[PDB]
């Protein structure tokens, strides 16, 4: 409890590491880019080469690369260099895609846990308490290891939500994707504070600031790999034109 | 300590009344609809017809009708029946229109103060403190009465902002109007809480519920009577379209 290897040590991978290190887990990391110095600072063992990574002593592998790159990343991995059957955890913001991919590409005897912490650096600055953690036990035999990993979030007092990947994607297309879409639209407008802001407008400016601090890759992945996203983008445009037209009538 | 009459005892009219009564001003009301029983519950005299209202003892008349109705309402007022020069105060959400209308329609010896408290029943439930109050001293000769009215909001800890009616409508088109438009758009979509709401999405549901509690009359008036509103609506529509365009080429 627990030796954890992180694939993709960018913004979100780092976020998770800080709390897992605090709880006492032993971390290993690997990534496309060089995080040697940062991992040195944090006492994480960093492997630049993913084949070297897969030979380390690891209970759990956490996939933390961008949605867009997950196919490339998993596809290149020498999964035949896996030393034991391992638990694979993804933390992608969309869920049907990693689920099908990992089911197709991973060795059969390896376990699959699909997850999405509904929070991050911009929204969980202090702690994780009363933030939501979604997960789906896609292929779990070793309940002990699975339970240990899931406990990482429970003991931070996350709200715990078990849900299918498809139901996560339907619900996320109608909520998170719309939320990001609005934040970006406001970012494209570059809204600015005024002397006479309303509470509502202050709220939108803060949403703009937060949504824009995510990568464009992340936002795109929400759309490209969520099959329910396109319809929500449509409903959003269709609703704005309904309001616009009632204004024209008036 | 003022004799204050409200014209238009609707939602916002009643909101202003509650605080002015508490401060110890003598308050009386008139309106298109009959608020006899509500005013009996609240302890103030209601005049059903404006003619009787105009011949009472009043230092300050506050106009709290809808933006759309202002011109009709002021036009139908037997303003010649006024006993004394009186302070007229506007609290409409747009400002160039009432400033122009009142300078045109009022007796010359009546004073004019144009205001927009940047808050209401839905956003200032407990107390006015730290909320913004904009005013423009359009035509003041009696600085004593006017300062005593303004002191109503200052006493409550409002952030006091003096600006021109034009600068107000420019900033308001960029902020308040935009905010209402997105709120109304989310309402047409009828977004709802999900088990995996992000903090950003909770923030939008709140905004939707809040914005949707305003009358469509009110929201119309923000657009129809603010000449800077149209370009802001284009900026929004144009921004959304660019965001969509970046997503579609992937
Ligand atoms: N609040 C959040 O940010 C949040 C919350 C929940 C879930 N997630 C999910 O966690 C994952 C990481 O999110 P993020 O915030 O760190 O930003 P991101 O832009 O979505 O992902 C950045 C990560 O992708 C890595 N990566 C590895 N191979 C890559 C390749 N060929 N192409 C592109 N990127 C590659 C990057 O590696 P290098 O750094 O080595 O270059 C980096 O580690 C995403 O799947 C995201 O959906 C994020
Ligand atoms: N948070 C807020 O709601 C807020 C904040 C700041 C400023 N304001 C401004 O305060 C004013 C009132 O706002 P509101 O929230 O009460 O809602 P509103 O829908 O903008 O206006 C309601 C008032 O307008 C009256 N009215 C509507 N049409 C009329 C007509 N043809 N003829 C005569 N009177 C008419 C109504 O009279 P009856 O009720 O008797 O029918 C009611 O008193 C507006 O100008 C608004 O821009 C509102």
């Amino acid at each position: 409890s627990l030796k954890i290897g992180i694939v993709g040590f960018g913004n979100f991978g780092q976020f998770l590491a800080k709390t897992m290190i605090k709880q006492g887990h032993t971390l290993t990391a690997t990534s496309r880019s060089d995080y040697s110095e940062l991992c040195l600072q944090m006492g994480i063992h960093f492997f630049r080469d993913v084949s070297a990574f897969l030979t380390a002593d690891i209970d759990v592998i956490v996939l933390c690369t961008s949605i867009l790159s997950l196919s490339e990343v998993v596809g290149s991995m020498p999964l035949t260099s896996l030393k034991r059957p391992t638990l694979f955890v993804d933390v992608l913001s969309v869920k049907e895609h990693p689920r099908e991919l990992l089911l197709r590409e991973l060795p059969e005897d390896s376990d699959i846990l699909c997850t999405h912490p509904m929070f991050g650096p911009q929204t969980a600055k202090n702690g994780w308490t009363d933030h939501t953690f979604m997960y789906d036990k896609v292929r779990i035999r070793d309940e002990v290891i699975c339970s240990n990993f899931i406990q990482i979030f429970a003991t931070e007092g996350c709200k715990m939500v078990q849900m299918s990947c498809e139901e996560h994607d339907r619900a996320a297309a109608k909520s998170q994707f719309i939320t990001h879409t609005i934040g970006r639209t406001l970012g494209e407008m570059d809204i600015q504070s005024t002397p006479i802001d309303t509470k509502g407008f202050e709220t939108l400016v803060k949403l703009k600031e937060t949504m824009m601090r995510n990568s464009f890759d992340l936002y795109s992945g929400l759309f490209v790999y969520n099959r329910f996203a396109r319809q929500e983008l449509e409903n959003l445009e269709h609703a704005l034109h309904k309001v616009k037209e009632t204004l024209m009538i008036q």
